[PDB]
DNA sequence: TTT
């Protein structure tokens, strides 16, 4: 019905009292090619939090715009 | 705290 795989870890932005982390990763959803993904994760990364997926073009637009 |  839905699958995910963290293909590459890029950056951790913060971690909270319960060990969950806000991360920028490259994530493959439903076997698609990996996309940038900014999201909260459980300590062992087996539970997903709320977040956003960005295409390469969307992520490059953001990076170009703020630095 | 699930695309």
């Amino acid at each position: 019905e839905f699958t995910f795989e963290i293909e590459e870890h890029l950056l951790t932005l913060s971690e909270n009292e319960k060990g969950w982390t806000k991360e920028i990763n490259r994530v493959s959803f439903n076997g698609a090619p990996a996309k940038f993904d900014i999201r909260a994760w459980s300590p062992d990364h087996t539970k997903m939090g709320k977040g956003i997926t960005l295409s390469n073009e969307e992520f490059q637009t953001m990076v170009d715009a703020f630095k």
